[PDB]
């Protein structure tokens, strides 16, 4: 399935970003770059469902490559917005000095090819993102196609109708990715997960009968169903941590983190493990 | 940072030298390729950002390792955007080779160039994280320094020689875009070790420093331990490196006597954040067992 999606994208990218030169379309453009960015998704998309069967753990990814589909996101959505404002200063610079589309009739077929493409992806907002872009190519090319100007005439309204477009094209493919890059940038900056509240979950954490403190309550996200908490308990040592641990372990459970890897450091509000020698502190993190 | 800022004050006062107030128009055509540094606007933006998140106390309930990654996140983002750019301008370039183009007139291309050189070399003679992220901003004001050696080749290949309109394009048009794709060459391969350093950093890898090759062969070495689950290394910033190890050890010998000594080996290779789990021997589900990180 995805395979045969992902050569149809590479193909009309190449036919787009050739058409787009070839035409004189800005429009043609944006959308040659949407789609290259649509089949990095795609490649992205494969290599995380390749990595995801057959986990492969070892001496350089202990976690394994799970986070490539976060930090493939994150570098596709860069991509983009690189790629959106190459395409807004072209726009610019066509917006003051307006440029004519040589190749109307071109424009459109290549248009709505990349439509009819753009749509197989539902008939199988970033997915309005694509399918918006490849109308802007088509409505040019009727503006161009239908009341047309000669080829030795100068600029008229009809010039200006493409950059317009462009630059609203630009605004709305960027409006739709920022958030994505926000997203990505908070996973992979060990951010707490969204629906981890972390505060009320500290607070029944140190509501467990036993528990005379807790600290370095590390909790970020691997990838989009695995949590990771690290924590660190101290314990009265004459009574136990068993019950705690137990307790601690379903307070986990119920807030959908199942990785934890308490520490129940001994009975003195302080880590009792800091490091081997008192010149670790700079080094450690959250220092005390 | 001060330097960045001076960077940033410099490139904000050149770029801004379109925008004259005057009457109905804007400045004839000299910002025609001066959003090559806006590029190096963008990208100072983006590490200033990076470094004022970054400085933020590694404490609140939103991130507990604290922002030290911002600058990590930053130079990957800016090595993309530099990738990304380079990409576009080697596809104009070789829309240029088939297309050879002329320059109006070498001129104001040659001033020009000098001048942006000039900005370039203030930025570059300015002479760890933080290393990460001005790594990525020295590379992509090398790359625009780059694109303005090369302007100022063919800018200085057309004043000698006069080349009239009446003889179409030569090799002197050709002398152009072969340097621009020669240049973009060298950024593209100066920046993909920065990409794949910052991956490792993000995407947690085990750190290039760490060897764990005798790191697992010492765990196993020390005695106490009767088993290890979970050896998980991986780098928050350059110079902090974190373990989540799970041991095993028998009941009746507690974890006090090994404790100890793997903090004393995780030390020695450089690891100072360790969160040792001992998970004792006999000798919250199932259900949740395909959402765990280890399966
Ligand atoms: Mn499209």
């Amino acid at each position: 399935r995805l395979l045969f999606m992902l050569v149809l994208t590479v193909a009309f990218f190449v036919a787009e970003l050739v058409s787009g030169y070839l035409g004189n379309s800005i429009a043609l453009l944006s959308d040659s770059f949407n789609m290259l960015s649509d089949l990095i998704s795609l490649c992205v998309g494969l290599s995380a469902g390749y990595i995801a069967r057959r986990p492969t753990r070892g001496f350089s990814a202990t976690y394994g490559y799970a986070r490539a589909e976060v930090v493939g996101a994150l570098s596709n959505a860069v991509f983009l917005t690189a790629l959106c404002f190459t395409i807004f200063v072209e726009a610019v610079l066509r917006l003051a000095r307006p440029e004519r589309i040589d190749d109307p009739e071109l424009v459109l077929i290549v248009g709505v090819l990349g439509l009819l493409v753009n749509v197989v992806g539902l008939l199988i907002l970033h997915v309005m993102g694509d399918a918006l872009g490849s109308v802007v190519v088509v409505i040019t090319a009727i503006i161009f196609y239908v009341l047309p100007l000669k080829s030795e005439d100068p600029c008229n309204w009809q010039c200006y109708i493409d950059p317009s477009l462009t630059v609203l094209m630009v605004i709305i493919i960027l409006s739709s990715a920022f958030p994505l890059i926000k997203e990505t940038a908070a996973i992979l900056l060990q951010m707490v997960p969204k629906g981890v509240n972390m505060e009320e979950l500290m607070s029944k954490l140190s509501a467990v009968p036993g528990i005379s403190s807790v600290h370095e309550v590390h909790i970020w996200e691997l990838v989009s169903g695995k949590i990771i908490a690290t924590l660190h308990i101290k314990y009265p040592k004459d009574r136990g941590y068993q019950d705690a641990s137990t307790k601690i372990r379903e307070i986990f459970h119920h807030a959908g983190i199942h990785n934890v890897t308490i520490q129940f450091e001994n009975v003195l509000l302080l880590c009792n493990s800091p490091c081997i020698s008192k010149g670790c502190a700079k080094q450690l993190c959250c220092p005390p």
